[PDB]
């Protein structure tokens, strides 16, 4: 039946039409939506490989069915590289998503109905970290802890509510506009209660990978991350652990399979193995340093133009722009910048007068533009254009003026050259 | 950074080595492991597309973030084709796996701790259908129902245990060696108790797609399936429903997102849309008829050679070979046929004297060989070779004799020509 050509575009016309229109969009839009990144052509071509036909159920070396003698090596490379890169003695590259990566931890260490002191969803919290609409909040009792006025973690507030409710696990996952997390302090608090320390570094994986952001793995029980964000990866999940007992490692192993999922996607795992090797390169370090370098350069521009930035400056690669004083909503800023081909997302400010859906502020990330080839001089130029739109918010002529400059710089700096 | 070449093999040597060794294996091994199939090059090339960079969270037409104007069309094509093909007015192509596809149904319609009358795991039952090691059995109370001696469903036994325990949902998923399921009878039983009717046709999706196997969708509440088995698809899940209320459709919609998973894999969904179009072709029908035609031809050979086949003959594309009378174990039959490059899996027989891990029998499927180009004359030849190995089970010369013939027929009939 299979003649080994069937080009995606001689059979299905309308699907290819929509496929290439998205390709044009990505080549003509500035992506400043937080922690979104472009992946390697090595990953793409490994993801679209013949390994999608292979059904391997279980773990390498101890599979159920025969003929898994070669795919065990493919997965082991992804495991061994994950261990060496983040300095862990445990790695799991089978979870389909970051939501599934977290799901395993809850089913392994927690009973249905246990008190979990997770980060507040209303103030930058993740869905899998405790949400009424998510499985995490429905099955488990969630008691939220809040951050301080600037955005940094109140360590005295975390020590409280710990004796009041006595949680079995505390979630110290990274959220928006928050600075560095003292994970050494997290362990001291968790040990006094007798609770598990769970840290989700999904958002800041690439920065820890190069050595720009502190590593939570050395002093945490279970650490989860996405392989497709600040690490430039296939879309998936990862479970890492350091300094634990083998009886606790097999808890997480059983939590993935046969916990919540069946056979892992080997074509994605092949893309995971190559992506980790690219992160080990010295060229990945210079890129990741330039990500934080561009983030700082942008904050300088917004402050000089009279726009308030949360926490004064940026710690990593994310910064939130306050628009309360300018009397503008984040929904109106999103649509205005969206028309000028600048992709930003609306975000709620601390002490927001307006609806959490109207947001009165915007969130800007820098990993997508740095991957393209934007330097400090290009990052300040783009930040200058954004302020031009925010000044004349309803002037249509100004929006078209910026878009033309955006279309030019996208033509000068392509994603895939 | 990205120079738009980075061939998978000039950077990572050992990964490509393992990748091509699996490609050689698949081209030199006869796959008779049940319901495993080779996918289209259209799917592979759409799975390894630039759509992996796109982050679209939510549902088409009502996304959270801007710039999702084109990916809504990509997903809608996968939805519209899924509806028309299986005759449903509801489709969901976002679930990452069949385990996640089932997970949504349980979280949407059932409370944690509800009595569920699912199929017996010990006798052909699926893991997500009620298993002590799986999330389905841990969160929900599972009461198992068993099949009759031949393998067909005891309808009187299903009517019992329904008043004894009063379940809120009954699972009528397809299992091994079972014939046709009277799904019209399933509805009559479920309505009397006031329970949801959940049918998993994952294993027999392609046969229903062509019109060889009866369709459970017209008379069932919720129907789930994998898009990567007897349908020749990207590895994923699908939720279908027909004749329900909109308040029950939005239960399943919320069950996927923000139920158990975040943003869907758009590169896989693009592969899902093209795979459904290929199933609509008249050439897919003639293939699927030839799948059942080869299954019947093989049973004829095994019966003439004095080997017992469960249920007398095959109903669809799966048949189980009994080896109790021959005094051979399914573990020894697996290893012997495995060395002759025949990939079969060990399976337990009804009333098994030996361990469920030693299995005293084997399970053979026919969708992989039919996809390659095997007809009735080629299917009977292969079945003849299998019996030659089972007759002289410890004779090493015979095993090498068959392998040579297997290597020849694989060279004559390639997967991707
Ligand atoms: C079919 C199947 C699944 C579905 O996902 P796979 O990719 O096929 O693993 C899950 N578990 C079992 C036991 C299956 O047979
Ligand atoms: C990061 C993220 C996830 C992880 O999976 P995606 O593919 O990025 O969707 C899940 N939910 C939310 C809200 C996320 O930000």
């Amino acid at each position: 039946m299979l003649k080994r050509e069937m080009n995606i575009a001689d059979y299905d016309a309308e699907l290819w039409q929509a496929m290439e229109q998205e390709k044009v969009r990505q080549e003509e839009h500035i992506e400043l939506i937080a922690s979104e990144n472009y992946t390697s052509p090595r990953v793409m071509q490994a993801q679209g490989s013949q390994l999608t036909n292979k059904f391997a159920e279980g773990y390498p070396g101890k599979r159920y069915y025969g003929g898994c003698e070669y795919v065990d090596i493919v997965e082991q490379l992804a495991i061994d590289r994950a261990k060496e890169l983040f300095g862990a003695d445990y790695a799991n590259v089978q979870p389909h998503s970051g939501s599934q990566a977290n799901f395993a931890v809850y089913t392994a260490l927690l009973e249905p109905g246990d008190t979990v002191l997770g980060m507040n969803l209303a103030h930058g919290g993740h869905l899998t970290h405790g949400s009424p609409v998510n499985f995490s909040g429905k099955l488990y009792n969630i008691v939220p802890y809040g951050i301080d006025a600037t955005g940094h973690i109140d360590y005295a507030d975390l020590e409280k509510q710990a004796k009041e409710h006595k949680p079995k696990m505390i979630i110290g996952g990274f959220s928006a506009y928050s600075g560095v997390v003292d994970w050494a302090k997290m362990r001291e608090i968790a040990d006094s209660i007798g609770a598990y320390l769970f840290v989700d570094m999904a958002h800041v994986a690439g920065l820890v990978a190069a050595g720009v952001y502190p590593n939570p793995v050395p002093h945490a029980h279970v650490v989860t991350t996405t392989t497709h964000k600040t690490l430039a990866g296939p879309r998936g999940g990862l479970i890492l652990a350091k300094g634990g007992s083998e009886e606790l490692y097999k808890k997480l192993n059983s939590a993935v399979f046969p916990g919540g999922q069946g056979g892992p996607l080997m074509h994605v795992i092949a893309g995971k193995a190559v992506a980790l090797k690219e992160a080990m390169e010295p060229e990945f370090k210079t890129y990741q340093q330039q990500v934080a370098k561009n983030a700082k350069a942008m904050v300088e521009v917004f402050l000089e133009r009279g726009y308030k930035v949360v926490s004064g400056g940026t710690d990593n690669h994310l910064f939130l722009v306050d628009l309360v004083d300018k009397n503008l909503t984040g929904k109106e800023a999103d649509a205005a910048l969206g028309r000028a081909n600048i992709t930003v997302n609306k975000n709620s400010v601390p002490n927001d007068p307006k609806s959490p859906f109207v947001t009165s502020g915007i969130r800007v990330g820098t990993p997508a533009i740095t991957r393209r080839g934007f330097k400090e001089a290009e990052a300040k130029e783009l930040a200058g254009w954004m302020c031009d739109v925010l000044d004349s918010i309803n002037d249509e002529a100004v929006i078209e003026r910026i878009k033309g400059k955006v279309l030019d710089i996208c033509a000068r700096y392509p994603v895939y050259a």
